[PDB]
């Protein structure tokens, strides 16, 4: 990870959503999101989403359920 945080615009490629989607969902308060702006102007400006908090926050989430649910599909495979 040579750089923690990239342009919304890139975040919506990579999940294969539009940007405008990806804009509302910062809207609505979604990611983890730093705001890049000039600083002369007091609101905004380019929204980089920031990574380690994003997986982090994947991680928490994906732990945070009980191990039946999360581990279950496993069976599937053969363990």
């Amino acid at each position: 990870l040579m750089t923690d945080a990239i342009p919304y615009q890139e975040f919506a490629k990579l999940i294969g959503k539009s940007t405008g989607a990806v804009r509302r969902m910062i809207d609505k308060g979604k990611l983890p999101v730093i705001d890049m702006t000039d600083p002369q102007s007091a609101s905004a400006g380019e929204y980089w989403v920031y990574l380690p908090a994003w997986n982090n926050g994947l991680k928490l989430a994906y732990e945070s359920r009980p191990k039946e649910i999360r581990d279950g599909w496993l069976m599937w495979l053969g363990l």
